[PDB]
């Protein structure tokens, strides 16, 4: 399979409650083989404005990434994030 | 040494000229150790609106990625792209 690249771009509103999301999402990420490539590292804006917090996660497949997002655990954690942060999130299929 | 992740999110108006950008960008990418992880692969939108073409390039370091972007070669190619597409581009530092 091609890898699935989960990419999240995030501006955190409420940093205390954002850790609540990070910690309750973690079991879903681990169950689905999340390989974290970047999590909130230094951002160099080249063209356009970037959100502050950028995350790139490699999954064994797009389907692994989708199932993780859809898991009861991730879905519950996401409720938290959605209230305390603005984020665009997507899965891009890796090269074949 | 942390990797540099060049992430480009692109909506292309003229695919024909965009191909000219890709091929003229290519020697710069090669010079600076670009390892393409995703290159316009299908997008699953999870939250918020994605641009159609999304590129994830792994570079040996953030400085490699920056040097690639600032090189006369890439900058010449980029002018084609800036004419024919809307794009956000950034480098995120890998884990570390």
């Amino acid at each position: 399979m091609a890898k699935g690249y989960w990419i999240a771009q995030v501006d955190v509103r409420d940093s205390e409650r954002y850790k609540d999301y990070v910690s309750t999402a973690k079991p879903a990420f681990e169950r689905f083989g999340a390989n974290f490539l970047a999590r909130g590292g230094s951002v160099t804006e080249l063209e356009g404005t970037a959100r502050a917090r950028n995350v790139v996660i490699e999954f064994p497949s797009v389907q692994h990434a989708i199932d993780c997002y859809n898991s009861p655990e991730y879905q519950a954690a996401a409720k938290i994030r959605q209230e305390v942060a603005d984020a665009e999130m997507m899965i891009v299929e890796g090269i074949g």
